[PDB]
DNA sequence: CGGATATCC
DNA sequence: CGGATATC
């Protein structure tokens, strides 16, 4: 997929929020923009995309094998690259181009760390992370694991999040 | 099967 | 000077 202004990501984005749904048991269930956090360099605000990514938080585990398996675009021409519950790399058609569609998905539980990590950008997140390795801990985009157990931290929001970790919180578009 | 090899932030 | 996912 060709490169694209953050302005035609939003676009692009604008017309998903109402356009985006899966097939499961012989239904098509709507994925509510409620549900729909956009991420990556979308969500850094960078006045050019590589792509769109998406996170798509799913209420309820056992339909994670059902979403991005058999995710529906209304009114939009694309294909598939590769597709599993977790990670769903799309090519669509929009005004005469193709570009890039990431989708991802995270579980309630998940979402601040979801959205730490899908946001970035990849220095950021392996420079965070060397700090927490060098102390036995380990950060994914699931939750905080020390010994390989979850780490019960009191939070919501990513926020939150970064400042329970220790970290100086900085807005999306400004770190690096 | 999955270890090997494309991929994501 | 990280960590996880998809395909076969
Ligand atoms: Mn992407």
């Amino acid at each position: 997929g060709g490169m694209l202004t953050l302005i035609q990501g939003k676009k692009i984005v604008n017309h998903l929020r109402s356009r985006l749904a899966f097939e499961y048991n012989g239904q098509l269930i709507k994925i509510l923009s409620k549900n729909i956090v956009a991420v990556g360099s979308l969500r850094r605000e960078e006045k050019m995309l590589n792509d769109v990514d998406l996170l798509i938080i799913v209420p309820e585990k056992k339909l994670l094998k059902h979403v991005l398996p058999n995710i529906r675009i209304k009114g939009l021409s694309f294909s598939v690259k590769v597709c599993g519950e977790r990670k769903c790399v799309l090519f669509i058609e929009w005004e005469k181009k193709t570009y890039q569609l990431d989708l991802f998905t995270a579980l309630a539980e998940e979402k601040p760390y979801a959205i730490f990590h899908f946001t970035g950008p990849v220095s950021y997140l392996i420079r965070i992370r060397a700090a927490l390795k060098k102390k036995n801990y380990k950060l994914n985009q699931y939750g905080l694991f020390k010994n390989q157990t979850l780490v019960p931290l009191k939070i919501t929001t990513e926020k939150e999040l970064i400042k329970e970790l220790g970290f100086t919180y900085r807005i999306p578009k400004k770190r690096l």
